[PDB]
RNA sequence: AACGCCCCGCCGGCGGAUGCCUCGGCCCGGGCGGCGACGAAGAGCGCGGCGGAGCGCGAGACGCGGUGCGGACCCGCCCGCCCCGAGAAGCACCGGCCCUCGAACGCAGCGCGCCCCGGCGCCGCCGCCUCGGUGCCCUGC
C-alpha cells in the first residue's frame, strides 16, 4: 500500500438492455430535404 | 329709439331620458363526480386560396383515416359536388398525428457535452450481477 487513502473498489458495470422497446416505430421529423426548403425570393435585386 | 337681454305661436339643432323589446344574468332542484412520467393543468410559437382578433388545430397543422346515420349545398369571390349512390352541409363513436417550455428528466436556456455500437434525470420496492470489512467463524499456509 503506497497511498494512505481508501478509495471505492472497481466493480463490473453493465449496459442497458430493455425488455421492450421505448420507440417501436421510427418516426420522421421536420428535416426532410423537400420540406426543408420553402420557396425562392423574387425581386430585382435578387 | 335701436340693439342686446328676458318672455309666446310655428320650424330647426344638440343630447339621449322614457316606452316597448332582448340567443344575457341570478336563485332553486336533479344528475355527475371523470386529470397526470402512456407527459397533466398552464404558457409560447406556428397552421387557411385570397387571413387581423376569437374558436379550432400541431410540420399529417383553420385538419387525416374507419364504421354507421344524413341527403344538396358550400356566409364574399373562387373551387368543388350533381346520377337509384356516384355524395355537399351536418351528427355519433373509434384509430392515429401531436413543434418549444412546463411535475419536466444528459447539462443549460437558446448555448454545449459524454458515449463504442444507442442512448445518457431522481427516490423507493423486489430480484439478479460484481465487490468491501484487524464483524463472528472456519479451513488450509
Ligand atoms: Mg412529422
Ligand atoms: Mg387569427
Ligand atoms: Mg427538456
Ligand atoms: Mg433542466
Amino acid at each position: 500500500r503506497t497511498n494512505v487513502h481508501f478509495f471505492r473498489p472497481k466493480t463490473l458495470v453493465h449496459k442497458k438492455a430493455p425488455l421492450y422497446p421505448r420507440n417501436p416505430i421510427k418516426k420522421g421529423s421536420w428535416d426532410d430535404p423537400c420540406d426543408l426548403l420553402r420557396y425562392p425570393i423574387k425581386t430585382d435585386e435578387n
